[PDB]
């Protein structure tokens, strides 16, 4: 049988920032943000940095 | 409050095959051409198309 491997790396396209009352919606303003330029993509939000990441 | 958003990509640094016998034989055939290249990451496969990915 032939396998593939896929030799991937990441790589930062961008940083912003928001005011918002809380993390949840901070959230769906950067899911906006991020989505109506039509990239879904992995999430990850951590709570000490109040920082969330997209993968896309 | 302050919040901060990351936003992230994927880069194709590399793709190579192997022929092996069955998928957890390539695995380690792709594990040791990893390790000889110094590629160090996370690692997925997709049975479906016999392709493993490695994420630095
Ligand atoms: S390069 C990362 C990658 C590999 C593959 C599994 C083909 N993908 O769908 C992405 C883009 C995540
Ligand atoms: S944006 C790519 C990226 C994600 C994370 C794991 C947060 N990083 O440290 C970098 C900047 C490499
Ligand atoms: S030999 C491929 C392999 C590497 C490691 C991550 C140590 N494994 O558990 C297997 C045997 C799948």
């Amino acid at each position: 049988m032939q396998y593939k491997l896929i030799l991937c790396g990441k790589t930062l396209k961008g940083e912003t920032t928001t005011e918002a009352v809380d993390a949840a919606t901070a959230e769906c303003v950067f899911k906006q943000y991020a989505n109506d330029n039509g990239v879904d993509g992995e999430w990850t939000y951590d709570d000490a940095t109040k920082t969330f990441t997209v993968t896309e």
